[PDB]
């Protein structure tokens, strides 16, 4: 094409498909990758990153390279020293073999950065890209295939953790690429040397190659037990859950397995409702166009044309997909709606795992929630052993005792850097005024400072903060507790070959863990009512906390109405049902751990480089339970006055263009003015520096003028200095039809047209405003359809082009 990306994607087609279908790539996709075969390939793609990487530092300032340097997102011959170290011990320096494909590679690689650098772009684009794409997958299967550790030892080549979104990180690097100004014969050049690149891999591929050359039901009856899980799994996710589960199983009054599916004729589904209180789990995942993994592949196939009578049958389905596909969990929401046509009986809600997001997470909600319906369905009211074991250090040091950080101990006094996510900054407050001029809410701009941090970030990056509950919280449910806030103790799990040895960092006191540890303000989830119905004194209260464990049936309703559509924290649970007395130990076992909030930063890092700025709306409702509730971490950060916030930055793909002449249209309704304030800032800078800065299109929105206008006074001053081309503000609520940015865009569609097409402009989208992005997409559509003679599908098609070229940036959020 002409956009270089779309000219790297098509030159490079056949070479990518023969590349895949090399039979080392084959073996490796269908999980048959050997120890020697796999230190092969990663020893010679230590040499090649080595090689890549060096020319890279060589050419990291000249123009026809410059913006592609991402060291700290991108680069691995970090990473491939630690999976050398790895698998060939600590000696691997004269130990690694250098082949002779491996050395051809390498030779090109230095030919290429010294002597035509214009080519180098190529070499990244057909190993970088690729990294974010097949290696999510590869890393998967090489860690079922060899067994590797779960904490990634031997896989960190395949570890972004700068890149917290491969996809949009991406389109930021296609559009770093497209800003690269060269002649259409260079850009032939270059389309030729990513496929000489591709050739050059297949051949290391083939060259690699050459070196190589009993019905479970009487089953359970005979073992007595009456749960069985059934993993449809292809890279062990599900096979993980699956043994979880039945390792769940035996602690907690029943008894349980997990077994493959593949190697048992499931028409013993019907003989099972002849062993007591049985039901049966299915973590099963799905693959290709929504078909069933290659384990279940036989079961799925018995579902289809059957008539077997499972009549009496108690089952639940979790299962495991992604949402980027557009089949999602079509196997587990198959197997669900399935098994309830042949006559079992749904125990628990079909549970929909989302790979995009973390899986992890939904599946611990998942079994957390599900563990209860089961013990409240079937009646089995036991109630369960328990998993941290309570020891009070009643004589003991202070200098030992966590007092509220996140990592080692005393580490927010012995402030080191690195700080990240396990070691946050403590920021000083600098700023705290209020945006807001009316009294709806109260909207804030804060501003930390991290001065000696050498914590670095960019315009569009994140800011994550870890808050602290509000004090009289914690004292309101020490004393309606009737416990000791001040105790110093730990809970121990006993689960002895699990590692996470805490719930939170101990030892540390009750107050300590209510305050910065545990999350005492979202509604409680099912398991922790469940946990609690064992300590209520009446039986009313004591039946409501049964009945709100059960997934199906009026006890859904009331869990739903009195908790969630009410919004009760644990301290108005502890109120309103003053049967519950439970221990505080218990408690903290059974609270989630607090989350940190992210927050979109609002300065640039070029005119304030030691100080990050952070524009919050606070959170405060009355809620349907009478109660007024707070906003964690925004009443945590109302109170701080000029007074420390730990904080760290995460890396984001919201980007100015690299060329300053480029234009940005950057549309942001109410708190999603956020980061483009920082662009304005660095926009405005890189005037000053006397470069050329094209248009500054700004699409803000709000209330009224007098109401919440954030930022009213600074956005005047850039827009008459220049710096901000135009203030298009759309106040909803001024006149009886409510004006949104949408009708402003709408407006303005010609001028936008002709910098989307003949400027070649950034489009960027931000903000909570919910409904809105698709709506600002809708109206993206309809212009570049009106403007550019266009079908609207040919309209979709090009802004979803723009999109994959970085032109066309999201950062929403709830
Ligand atoms: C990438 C990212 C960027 C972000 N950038 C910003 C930003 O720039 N500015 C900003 O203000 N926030 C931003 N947020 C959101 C922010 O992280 C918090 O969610 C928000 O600020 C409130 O945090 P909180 O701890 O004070 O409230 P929380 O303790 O987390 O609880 C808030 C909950 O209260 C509920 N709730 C809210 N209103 C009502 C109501 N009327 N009735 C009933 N229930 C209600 C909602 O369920 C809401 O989830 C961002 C989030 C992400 C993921
Ligand atoms: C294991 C076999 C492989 C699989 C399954 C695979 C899969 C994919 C997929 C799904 C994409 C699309 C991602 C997207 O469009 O955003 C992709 C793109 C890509 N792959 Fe591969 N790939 C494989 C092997 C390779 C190899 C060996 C290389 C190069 C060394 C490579 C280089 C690329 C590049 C550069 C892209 C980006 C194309 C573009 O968007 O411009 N792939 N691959
Ligand atoms: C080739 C491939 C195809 C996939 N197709 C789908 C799909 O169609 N629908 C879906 O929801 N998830 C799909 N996924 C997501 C998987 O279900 C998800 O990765 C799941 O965690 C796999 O679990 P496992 O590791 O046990 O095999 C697909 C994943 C891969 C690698």
């Amino acid at each position: 094409s002409q956009d270089l990306s779309e000219a790297l994607k098509e030159a490079t087609k056949e070479v990518h498909i023969r590349a895949e279908n090399s039979e080392f790539m084959r073996n490796f996709q269908k999980g048959q990758v050997s120890r020697e075969g796999f230190k092969l390939v990663m020893a010679s793609l230590y040499h090649i990153y080595t090689a890549l990487e060096e020319e890279i530092e060589r050419n990291k300032q000249n123009p026809v390279y410059a913006p592609l340097y991402f060291p700290e997102e991108l680069h691995r011959r970090a990473a491939l020293e630690q999976d050398m170290a790895f698998w060939y011990g600590p000696h691997w320096q004269e130990a690694i073999p250098y082949t002779p494909a491996t050395q051809h590679y390498v030779k090109r690689l230095h030919e290429v950065g010294g002597t035509h650098p214009e080519l180098l772009v190529a070499h990244a684009y057909t190993r970088y890209l690729g990294d974010l794409s097949g290696g999510q997958v590869l890393k998967k299967i090489a860690q079922k295939a060899m067994a590797l550790p779960s904490s990634g030892e031997g896989l960190a080549f395949f570890t972004f953790p700068s890149i917290d979104n491969p996809t949009k990180f991406k389109q930021l690097y296609r559009a770093r690429m497209n800003t690269l100004e060269m002649t259409p014969e260079v850009k032939h050049r270059v389309t030729e040397e990513a496929k000489t690149a591709f050739l050059l891999n297949i051949e290391l591929f083939e060259e690699l190659q050459a070196l190589l050359p009993s019905s479970f039901v009487e089953k359970m009856k005979k073992t007595g037990r009456n749960i069985i899980v059934f993993y449809g799994s292809q890279t062990g996710t599900a096979e993980e859950f699956a043994n979880r589960l039945s390792k769940d199983a035996h602690r907690y009054g029943m008894r349980g397995m997990s077994a493959d599916p593949e190697e048992y004729d499931l028409a013993d589904l019907s003989s099972l409702p002849e062993i007591d209180k049985s039901l049966v789990v299915f973590c099963m995942a799905t693959y290709g166009e929504g078909d069933p993994t290659d384990n279940a592949q036989d079961f799925y196939d018995w579902l289809q044309e059957t008539d077997v009578d499972l009549t009496g049958v108690k089952f639940a389905v979790f299962g495991l997909g992604n949402k980027t596909y557009e089949h999602f969990n079509a196997m587990g929401k198959y197997v669900d709606q399935r098994l309830e046509q042949l006559g079992a009986q749904r125990i628990f809600e079909l549970g929909l795992g989302d790979d995009d997001g973390n899986l992890e997470e939904d599946f611990i909600t998942w079994r957390e929630q599900f563990w209860p319906a089961v013990c409240e369905f079937f009646g089995v009211e036991a109630s369960s052993i328990r998993q941290y074991e309570l020891v009070v250090h009643e004589d003991m040091d202070v200098a030992k005792v966590y007092t509220g950080e996140m990592g080692r101990l005393k580490s927010y006094e012995n402030q080191k850097p690195p700080f990240d996510a396990k070691n946050p900054f403590l920021a000083a407050v600098t700023a705290n005024r209020k945006l807001n001029q009316g009294t709806e809410r109260h909207l804030m701009h804060l501003e930390l400072d991290i001065s000696d941090s050498k914590i670095r970030y960019e315009s569009g990056d994140h800011v994550a903060v870890y808050p602290a509950n509000d004090s009289a919280l914690v004292n309101q449910i020490g004393e309606i507790l009737g416990a000791d806030l001040d105790v110093i103790m730990s809970l121990n799990n006993l689960d002895e070959e699990s590692n996470k040895k805490h719930p939170f960092p101990c030892p540390t006191t009750y107050r300590t863990a209510l305050t910065y540890y545990l999350d005492i303000t979202n509604p409680p989830r099912t398991n922790v009512l469940y946990e609690l119905a064992q300590y209520a004194s009446e039986p009313s209260e004591q039946e409501h906390l049964h009945k709100m464990a059960s997934s199906s049936g009026e006890g859904k309703e009331l869990y739903l109405s009195w908790v969630v559509e009410a919004r009760r924290h644990i301290l108005a649970i502890l109120q309103d049902y003053p049967s519950l007395r439970p221990p505080i130990d218990h408690l903290c076992e059974l609270l989630p751990r607090l989350q940190a909030r992210y927050y979109s930063i609002a300065s640039s890092s070029k005119v304030h480089p030691n100080s990050v700025h952070i524009c919050a709306v606070a959170v405060e409702y009355e809620a349907k339970s009478g109660r007024v509730n707070k906003g964690v971490a925004t009443s945590w950060l109302r109170a701080k006055e000029p007074a420390l916030v730990p904080m760290f930055v995460r890396k984001s793909q919201f980007r100015l263009p690299f060329k300053s002449t480029t234009p940005v249209i950057m549309v942001g309704p109410g708190t999603g003015i956020a980061p483009f304030m920082g662009f304005i800032q660095e926009r405005a800078w890189l005037r000053e520096q006397g470069k050329e800065v094209g248009e500054t299109l700004l699409y803000y929105g709000c209330r009224r003028s007098d109401e919440d206008y954030l930022y009213r006074e600074e956005l005047a001053r850039f827009h008459k200095d220049g710096a901000l081309t135009q203030l298009n503000v759309a106040f909803s609520r001024e006149q009886a039809h409510k004006v949104y940015v949408q009708h402003l865009l709408k407006r303005d569609r010609e001028h936008l047209w002709k910098l989307i097409h003949e400027g070649g402009a950034h489009i960027y989208v931000c903000g909570d405003a919910r409904n809105m992005a698709k709506d600002v997409q809708n109206t993206f559509y309809d212009i570049v359809a009106e403007f550019g003679p266009m079908e609207h599908t040919q309209a979709v098609d090009y802004v979803k082009k723009l999109m994959t070229k970085g032109r066309y940036s999201l950062d929403v959020w709830s």
